[PDB]
């Protein structure tokens, strides 16, 4: 007796469940539709419906008005456009959380158990007939092929908004802090509970190891002196877990609180652009709060970067991605209104999309010299060796690839491409055209129609034989991208509801946290307030670099 | 330099912050106030203070009006009421959480580490000239003759209310799901990790123990037929840790999810209702939805015990224990349009309220029997010797102590009392009149106004020397009370507020949550919809006995 919910009946977010033996009845309850399957709208959903415009139509609102703009961003309009950026986008997300790997409707151990992941659309009923439901070829593309096929780079591609590779850490880096999946546990499990930006990638994911990194004096953190400049300390004083490769434990092998962030000379640089921050705002603290002890001047700092991290995320990191002429803003005030959750709880679906591995180059350019991957990945002294300012500079100035468009993941790291393409039926996510539905989306009606083509549009119509049949991570990373875009229509929908329901739901961001007491004295406040690329750097240095999240002229 | 925040010179909830050596300001932000120390009410916050009555008025107007309250509750203006009864209540309480044993400030340990119990106001700065902050003796009234002099019982004053033991233990059994103090990690943390109405008092409070309750076929849990009834199932088959005393682990030796609930029969007798009670949700789910699991069928059928109770503790419990005409209601959806933040966190402050101990009796009818404590304590086997029934029976008939106007604790259990003094003190709670004042009150100027005499007013200045000195546990219970009120005033305002902000921030309230679906059909939510005291017992038992939360007659 097929799985009723295999067909995926419900519609607007009604929830499908069976009853009897062969029967289904959908819940449409508040999903502004009626009926059967939630098909037949309200009054104002009709409404809405109809007075609603396409996503990309105002894709080219907000990417055109070279006036209108400067108008708008200078009015109080802008405020309107981002309070109203914001509700609509966060309000896609559920809150509480909904469902796991584990079940496919709510239960009182999602909600509790942090340790899971969490989904958007509940899995595919592991008991229909096609691997995606209804529709398709019994067995999916060999995730090898399909990778080759069309994620592996030819030529690179370089992003047409001039993003760069500091950008492309800062990224990595960032996101790392909420994404840990725990290899032991398994997929679908996360060693990063907080699921915020709670900085657990810098001050650690576990009491001991911030104690570890922790020097318990003046709230400050561990850290040596190479060449008079701050780094991390080594595990030869800061005795906690990382995964340097079988070498030099000693020196040369630093302490963060993201046990890989050893691996890569990027990551250790941002690292140490932090932790020379955070040493730097518990300064300013002992300053003002002479009477304060070790345990606040601390916490107030780690308040202080997560905001700052917030500020700069949004302000800065979504400006550049976004391409957008509305110049976004970082203001919890603006939500006070609403009815919105402090609450966030990353999700596996976000957790695929964030895969930008194609933003990766070809080789690492840095002034005259010029490595390879096998000369940077795991290179040990290439940080302390050139200097964060020199370093800086040399990712601010390479360009860092697009990420849609299809094959343009470099050949060496296409291999975590196909492990998420590999996963991602381990977990069993919906195909691409129900992950449109959900989030407001028209579903394609052919591979053509997704494709920006005809020739890619061909091979998979011939591989998943369906458009219906498509996969989360293939479908995103295959659509046809909007000129001078960093990726994709889906990419931008679908990933937007995940990013600001995480930034802005953090407790911070709430009334109860948001006052200057929360940061003790004004001068914590206005350091979240003004905070800056440009400022978290050349703060923390001695000559000022050119630091950006966009390759200079 | 005396610690400024010693006076607690911040009103209406300003934040006190140090700067400097020995100066000090206060954040009133959000306060509705401005100026040094928040006492320059904004405009309305005048008006709103002008055109507020006072609470004893209030509680006039809700105790009175026999005939006006039959229309109002036969009206909408019940739910306008009601919606109004909650926001108001819960604005009272920060959320997300504030402080902790550890921390007197905002941070992210305090957000994140579940383990902490959470504060309303910031304790006593340890440095300040009285252990309660400025007036006052140097050393407290020994809380052992504090506790004979005052809260020992001499004559049983009865409940001018009619409440019951019947509700007496299930008030206990209810509060132990979030109270548990962690004897191993000390006062101020928590094993009750959920916080809220999660049940972690029948299906346990950890992974294992669920699984050691739980007999994994159609969602049920384990049980044994004692006399043709159901029983919890004895430690013989559910391998799970208890405190029954060194005699026969055996049979009689049950198993439950709250270690703690074998030492006495009102509790197991509860536990057992409840079991018996889970077990029957599973019975008509898997009559609806014959292809579910077991995992399902289980969450399916917690999630309709959290409703079911949240139900009742509304309806019946606080029903009977305010004294209202106006008749309480749950319904999720009244708040569905305010700004509510769906997340609780069970603060230390509300674990010393409801130190209840003084509705103990003075011994335990039970029909034609009447077992003393020494018979009623860790009694292994009245419970099954009666059936539930005949028990039940028994606690809705026999009256139980008022809680409030002194010397009503039980010479026996006077010792948690003294103990609720001791760690009350080791926790650093401010004073009584601190506690009025952050939850809307005036401070009461003299232990005259306090205790509605005054004899015992006489002793307690010459102990204390100042009414800003009274400790929080003490003055509650010292308190007096409005004629034929179980407790006083304080106690009422203080508590309600964390009661609902409880009650209704459990997740299943939301609107993400509160769907037919989650409790799978119909059938689900309308159980949860008419829930009842007499229908929780009725329906799991062979005869229908007497059951309420006051005494018959
Ligand atoms: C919520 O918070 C509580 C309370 O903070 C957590 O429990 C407590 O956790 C800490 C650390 O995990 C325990 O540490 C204690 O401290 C001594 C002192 O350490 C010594 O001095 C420094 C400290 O880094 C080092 O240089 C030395 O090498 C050495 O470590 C430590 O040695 C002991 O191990 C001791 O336990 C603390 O005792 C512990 N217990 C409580 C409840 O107070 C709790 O884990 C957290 N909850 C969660 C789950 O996150
Ligand atoms: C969030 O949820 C995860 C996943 O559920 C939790 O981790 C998992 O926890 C369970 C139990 O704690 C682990 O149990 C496994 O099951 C076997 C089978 O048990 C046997 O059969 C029955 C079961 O009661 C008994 O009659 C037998 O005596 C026997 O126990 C068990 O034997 C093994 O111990 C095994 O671990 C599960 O493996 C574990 N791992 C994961 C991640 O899947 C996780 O704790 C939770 N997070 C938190 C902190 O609450
Ligand atoms: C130097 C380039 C990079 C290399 C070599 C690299 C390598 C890897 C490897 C080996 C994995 C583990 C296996 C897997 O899950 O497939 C992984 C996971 C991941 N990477 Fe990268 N990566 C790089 C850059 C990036 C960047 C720029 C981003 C962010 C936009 C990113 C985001 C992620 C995420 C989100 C995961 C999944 C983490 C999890 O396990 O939950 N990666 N990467
Ligand atoms: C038969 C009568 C009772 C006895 C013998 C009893 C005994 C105890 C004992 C021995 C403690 C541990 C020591 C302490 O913390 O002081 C305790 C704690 C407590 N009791 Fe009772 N109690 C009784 C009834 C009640 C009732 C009716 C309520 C609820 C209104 C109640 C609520 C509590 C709470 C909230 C705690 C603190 C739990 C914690 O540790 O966090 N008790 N009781
Ligand atoms: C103006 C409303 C419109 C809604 O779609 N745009 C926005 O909300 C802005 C917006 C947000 C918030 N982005 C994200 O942070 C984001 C981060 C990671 C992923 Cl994987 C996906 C999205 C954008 C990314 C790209 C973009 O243009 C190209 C706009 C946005
Ligand atoms: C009508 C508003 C007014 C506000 O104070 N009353 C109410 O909100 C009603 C109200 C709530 C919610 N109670 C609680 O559940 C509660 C539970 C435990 C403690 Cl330790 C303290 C309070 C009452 C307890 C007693 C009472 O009269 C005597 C009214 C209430
Ligand atoms: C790790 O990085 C260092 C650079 O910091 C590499 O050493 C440099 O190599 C280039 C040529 O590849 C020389 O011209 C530089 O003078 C070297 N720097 C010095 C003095 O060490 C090193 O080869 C890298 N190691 C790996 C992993 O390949
Ligand atoms: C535990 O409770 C039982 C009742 O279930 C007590 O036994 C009863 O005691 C009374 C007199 O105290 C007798 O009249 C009943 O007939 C007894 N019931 C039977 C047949 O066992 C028992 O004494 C209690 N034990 C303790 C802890 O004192
Ligand atoms: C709701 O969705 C189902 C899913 O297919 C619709 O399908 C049923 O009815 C169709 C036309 O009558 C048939 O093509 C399907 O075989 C049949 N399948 C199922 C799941 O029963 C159903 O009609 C939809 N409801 C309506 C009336 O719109
Ligand atoms: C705010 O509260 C403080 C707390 O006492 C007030 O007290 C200060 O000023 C009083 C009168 O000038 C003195 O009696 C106190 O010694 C003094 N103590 C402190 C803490 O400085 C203070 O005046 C209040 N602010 C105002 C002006 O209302
Ligand atoms: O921006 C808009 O945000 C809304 C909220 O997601 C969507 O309905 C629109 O499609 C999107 O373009
Ligand atoms: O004009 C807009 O231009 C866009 C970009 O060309 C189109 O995709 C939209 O459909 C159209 O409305
Ligand atoms: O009920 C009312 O609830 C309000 C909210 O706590 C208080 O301001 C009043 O004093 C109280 O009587
Ligand atoms: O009338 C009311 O009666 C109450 C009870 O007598 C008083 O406490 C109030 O102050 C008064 O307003």
């Amino acid at each position: 007796p097929v799985n009723p919910c295999c067909y995926y009946p419900c519609q607007h977010q009604g929830i499908c469940v069976r009853f009897g033996l062969d029967r289904y009845q959908c819940d449409c309850t508040r999903t502004g539709y009626s009926g059967p399957n939630c098909t037949i709208p309200e009054i104002w959903t009709w409404l809405r419906t109809t007075l609603r415009p396409s996503p990309s139509f105002i894709h080219f609102l907000l990417t055109h008005g070279r006036w209108l703009w400067d108008f708008v961003n200078a009015t109080f309009i802008r405020d309107t456009l981002m309070r109203l950026v914001l509700t609509v986008r966060s309000n896609l997300i559920p809150s509480p959380p909904t469902y796991n790997i584990a079940h496919d409707y709510i239960s009182w151990e999602s909600f509790s158990n942090v340790s899971y992941y969490t989904r958007i659309l509940p899995s595919v009923p592991r008991d229909c007939p096609t691997p995606m439901g209804t529709k398709g070829k019994k067995q999916l593309p060999d995730a090898e092929f399909l990778s080759r096929r069309f994620l592996l780079r030819r030529k690179f591609i370089p992003d047409p908004q001039g993003t760069n590779l500091m950008f492309a850490f800062f990224a990595q880096h960032f996101t790392h802090q909420f994404f840990k999946t725990s290899g032991k546990m398994g997929p679908g499990f996360t060693k990063a509970l907080g699921h915020g930006v709670d900085l657990g990638h810098i001050y650690g994911d576990n009491l001991e190891r911030q104690y570890q990194l922790r020097l318990f004096k003046d709230g400050k953190l561990k850290y040596q002196m190479l060449n008079g400049e701050v780094y991390p300390p080594s595990v030869e004083e800061a005795p906690v877990l990382m995964h340097y490769p079988r070498g030099i434990p000693p020196q040369s092998q630093m302490a963060v609180g993201q046990e890989v962030f050893g691996l890569l000379p990027g990551l250790m640089l941002y690292a140490t652009i932090w932790l020379r921050e955070h040493n730097r705002v518990c300064d300013l603290l002992k300053a003002e709060h002479p009477t304060w002890g070790d345990e606040q001047l601390f916490q107030t700092a780690r308040l202080i970067l997560i905001g700052e991290t917030i500020k700069i995320v949004i302000e800065e990191y979504v400006q550049q991605l976004s391409g957008y002429f509305l110049q976004l803003k970082f203001d919890p005030e603006l939500l006070f209104g609403a009815q919105f959750q402090y609450r966030n709880r990353i999700a596996m679906e976000f957790n695929q999309l964030y895969h930008w591995h194609p933003l990766m180059p070809d080789s690492f350019r840095v002034g005259p010299q010029d490595y390879s991957y096998e000369q940077f990945l795991f290179n040990t002294s290439m940080l302390v060796d050139y200097g964060v300012e020199a370093l800086v500079d040399a990712f601010s100035r390479q360009p860092a690839g697009r990420i849609g468009g299809g094959r343009n993941i470099d050949h060496h790291i296409l291999h975590v491409a196909v492990d998420v393409i590999k996963e991602s039926r381990v977990l069993r996510l919906q195909p691409f055209n129900e992950y449109r539905k959900r989030f407001g989306m028209k579903p394609y009606t052919s591979f053509q129609e997704l494709t920006g083509e005809k020739e890619m549009a061909a091979e998979l119509e011939e591989l998943y034989g369906d458009i219906d049949a498509l996969e989360f991570y293939p479908g995103l990373l295959l659509e046809k991208c909007h000129p001078n875009s960093i990726f994709g229509e889906s990419m931008i929908e679908m990933g937007a509801p995940f990013s600001l329901k995480g930034l802005l739901g953090n407790p911070i961001c709430s009334p109860e946290y948001w006052k200057a007491s929360t940061f003790g004295g004004e001068v914590g406040f206005n350091l979240v307030k003004t905070a800056t690329l440009k400022k978290l750097v050349c703060l923390n240095t001695k000559t000022c670099p050119y630091v950006s999240f966009h390759v200079p002229d």
